[PDB]
């Protein structure tokens, strides 16, 4: 009995799904995390069917959903919660979404669990270039994208077993320049890869837990529209990447699935690339 | 079904072997290349069943193949090892005929490890190592993999998946990893790259390697037991203290071979319970 | 007639010494950035003559020191200042110190600089390992030790010669885990180094101006004291770097005074590491 | 005074006569060790004149020297290449040779290029690279740096400093860098970090190596051009745009050559436009 909390589902596009799907295959239950404001969007879509052929892993399978929850990661307490957005309209009919409450609430209704993706990142200023981004847009960019990791491991530690095992979800513009990937979003997976081998030591030494990072390609999901630099990085991967198939959220779903389970017990700290080998390429090969 | 050739078991104490018993795990079929200097041992020690206890997860041994990576044809092999005390019985033992043979009794395979390496002048620092030494490093350890593939890649089939194994020392200095195989596993994780480019292009075929932790194998007891310093080291140090086997190596392996990795290639992926993230001893 | 603005001295016993010393060798006039709560005892000392034997480069030659300004990296411009800090008793008597402040008075006394040092960090949280930081804490360590350099950049370009050149100074913990580095210290010196390459594009395309970055071992600096993991750190390194000589901030100056130099003008977007090789090691060599 | 030992420049289109330029300025004085392939025209355009226009800072060339970095001792010269027509009169061009005369006729020096690479199968990919070229690229562009460093050591001074150049198709993928040369580079740039540990402990002398950009030398036209592409490409697409010149790896090479970098080993250094930062075209 596995239960993975995934926080960073929106929809049926993103990462967050093929990660859910594939460990679906594995009998193991998920939780979703829902930023609040597509929470009620989300929960509507569900219950009016539209995710139902989404769902469908086998001949005999269905996606077990334990429980979806809002979720978000820019609040590590109650305490932080601000005045506006507990105001807004879209946050008022919801509670206990901070990164504390959900472990709480989690924990009160199913016990410990063992898996842990975190599968979501913002930034107000993604369009900006890196040097017309603000103060302010750049640390909102760290704070959502980069610091909820840490608050999400340090929070969840305390409900999770040993040789339980958390992945996060990164880009290679951390490493190499992507003019586009604005908002200090480039620094802020630099960041987030660095934190996953610090994490990695600690998570380690102290509660025997592991922790990586998958730097995943290209995929048309609903953060990469809102940006198309999308349109473009697909076309491009496709041509120019070693492998030429189609890029699946479901084939980072499979490595996900691998890296959280204790067929890689001896593996952490590490930034595995899923993206058909794009990574290694110099040149077009024109 | 799945079909892997492992090329460089010699005995239960390495990373083939564990590579061997979890892909038999997945019930893939397992054919062993076994260097021709421990090939009637190896056999007459399985026959003899003292690797009853060792298989016991039972493995799937299809075929033990006698191999040598050092020759790439009949042609290259010398006078003097085709006439060799080991070797003067043995046949279809080298990498094209290996291949040959393989794709004769079986069919196209879907599976490849590289798990081997080579050189005469280890125990000498890499200054003091000499041209012959150093090229023999290079020809044992890095080259053999490339011809692998060139053979391999004939009697595979598309979507099929290549590993070897590599050590840290590549990237960052280990004095007494010497003769040159610190430069062989740079050169081998280098070619990795370019590799999975070709491959992945032309045949649809992945290739990665794995940079494993250390393991108190025969190779590496043999290099004047920097090999428990270097485990004693890592069970101290490392992020995850538990003990690194042969069988944790071995299924990231089978994870790699398998079709759950399709969107991975090129890539060198540490299976080192960590120890590769650190900078200083946290002493 | 090249100027350089360095923004992160408070003593003689820091990098920005160093590179200072390196630089005037060159003959280049340097203008020093001084946080400011140790601006005015700063002053005293070297008007006290405190720095005296310090400021020596040669048998002929004096450190030729054109002004020194107070300089903070947690303020954009004049809007940003609380008002607890501009009541705070030492920034009191203290104006114009802002990162664009601070540019438009440069500008304003000695016109168009070509050379620009970035030398600081801050990390209110240093002390606590990377699970234990607050967001506070690490967005408080990424807002003075990586966004203030994206910041410095954008304001200073409008005062620099084209074939302008930009370094600042990281730390090796951003790559391999360092326990002690706490703080989110790690991660912005992994942001830095990231943002070090995707402004190398920006400035390099837009304004033809390079920035690199140093990679520095460790030295006995004010901020290295406060956080003795420095004691330890300098005696390792002694021990087991491929180079046994005692590592100078010197030795740091003479570096930046290269890439700050057209002596470099095809190298950008880089780390650079000046600590006498021991990034290169993997075990002690026992 | 600064001495300084180039091997590998044939021509003033390269990277080696950059660097030697860059030198000059700083007033070292340069030896040339030459390939004997191209010994005799070098000398005779440089007696006849034809180099006083790219001499133009004018530089002081010490010493020309016959020399071959495929032969570590006397003992290795092989009897055709010993008797062959362009080595038959040359005397003292083994890499152990060439140190001594040098050492006879100057003392100790301070300063080594390594500025040279070969391989026989270049125009092949990796894949389709025999044993022999692929030995044959490790030979000449990896293992002649290990063995310049062995013999060079005991006529350096302490404090001394070695450069080699390598390029970035040892980290990432370039279709067309064949016949093993990628390899070689990655071999290169590992083994100047493991150099640099011993060279350091043992004689306090650092080793580094620079990555260069794409410069039309005579080696890089020879290659089946892409070099005008790569050229194009670079100027395209680098953070910076100007024209990537010889004497701009020269600066460098210089730089770290001089006690001024004496932190600074085992690195590789980007000498390129920036052009290894990028991951796609900002089309
Ligand atoms: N799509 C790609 O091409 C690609 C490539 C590499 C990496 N990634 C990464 O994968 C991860 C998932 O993104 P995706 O592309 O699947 O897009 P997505 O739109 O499916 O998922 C991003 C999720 O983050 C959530 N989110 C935003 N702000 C939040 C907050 N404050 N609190 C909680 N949740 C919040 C959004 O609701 C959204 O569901 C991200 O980390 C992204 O950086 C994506
Ligand atoms: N033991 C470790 O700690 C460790 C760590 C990292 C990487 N590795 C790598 O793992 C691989 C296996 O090493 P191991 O430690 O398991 O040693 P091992 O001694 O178990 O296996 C190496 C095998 O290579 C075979 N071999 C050697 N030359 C051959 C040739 N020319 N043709 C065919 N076979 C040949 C030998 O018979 C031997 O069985 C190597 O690539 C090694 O560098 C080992
Ligand atoms: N000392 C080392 O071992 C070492 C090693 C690697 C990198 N570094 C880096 O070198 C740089 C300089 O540090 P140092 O070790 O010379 O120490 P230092 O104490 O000499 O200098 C740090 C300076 O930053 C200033 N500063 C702090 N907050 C500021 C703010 N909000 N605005 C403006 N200035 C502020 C301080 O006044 C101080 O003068 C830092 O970036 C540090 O991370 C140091
Ligand atoms: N041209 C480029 O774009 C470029 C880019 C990056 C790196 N590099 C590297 O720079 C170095 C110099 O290359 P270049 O492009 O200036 O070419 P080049 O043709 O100017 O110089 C290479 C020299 O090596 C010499 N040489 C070859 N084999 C030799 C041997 N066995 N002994 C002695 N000398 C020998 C040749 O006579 C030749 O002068 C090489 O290491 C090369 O890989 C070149
Ligand atoms: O991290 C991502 C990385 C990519 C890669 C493709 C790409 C899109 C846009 C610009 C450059 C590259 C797509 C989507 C990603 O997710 C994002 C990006 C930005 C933001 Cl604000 C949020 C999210 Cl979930
Ligand atoms: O690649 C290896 C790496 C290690 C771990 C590190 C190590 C062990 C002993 C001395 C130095 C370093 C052990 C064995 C390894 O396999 C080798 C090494 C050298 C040789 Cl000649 C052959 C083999 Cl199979
Ligand atoms: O970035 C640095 C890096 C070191 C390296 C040596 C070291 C000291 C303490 C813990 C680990 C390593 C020393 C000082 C450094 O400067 C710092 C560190 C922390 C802070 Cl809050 C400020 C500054 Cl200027
Ligand atoms: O290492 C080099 C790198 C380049 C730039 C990249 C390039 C040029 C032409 C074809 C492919 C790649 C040019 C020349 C280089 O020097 C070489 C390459 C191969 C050989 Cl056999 C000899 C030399 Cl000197």
């Amino acid at each position: 009995e596995d239960i993975c909390f995934i926080a960073g589902i929106g929809d049926t596009n993103g990462y967050g799904w093929g990660i859910a799907k594939e460990l679906s295959k594995r009998n193991v239950k998920i939780i979703f995390g829902i930023w609040p404001p597509v929470y009620n969007i989300f929960m509507k879509n569900y219950k009016n069917g539209k995710f139902d052929n989404d769902m469908i892993i086998d001949k005999d399978k269905k996606m077990n959903i334990l429980d979806m929850l809002p979720f978000d990661a820019s609040f590590d307490t109650a305490n932080d919660i601000d005045e506006e957005t507990k105001n807004n309209k879209r946050y008022n009919m919801l509670q206990n979404y901070t990164i504390e409450d959900v472990a709480n609430l989690i924990h009160q209704k199913y016990g410990k669990i063992n898996m842990l993706v975190h599968s979501l990142a913002n930034a107000k200023e993604v369009q900006k270039d890196l040097l017309n981004t603000s103060r302010k847009g750049y640390l909102d960019a760290l704070s959502k994208s980069s610091y909820s990791l840490i608050s999400l491991c340090k929070y969840f530690v305390n409900i999770m077993k040993p040789q339980s095992s958390i992945i996060s979800l990164t880009y290679h513009a951390s490493q190499k320049v992507v003019p586009g990937y604005g908002g200090g979003m480039s620094s802020a997976k630099a960041a987030l890869e660095s934190d996953t081998r610090v994490l990695a030591y600690h998570l380690g030494r102290n509660y025997n837990i592991r922790i990586n990072t998958i730097s995943a390609g290209p995929l048309k999901s609903r953060a990469a529209t809102a940006i198309t630099f999308i349109d473009y990085a697909i076309e491009y991967s496709e041509k120019y990447a070693p492998l030429r198939q189609k890029l699946l959220s479901t084939d980072i779903g499979s490595v996900a699935s691998f890296l959280l389970s204790r067929e890689s017990r001896a593996i952490t700290g590490q930034t595995i690339y899923v993206d058909n080998g794009l990574n290694i390429m110099f040149l077009p090969d024109d």
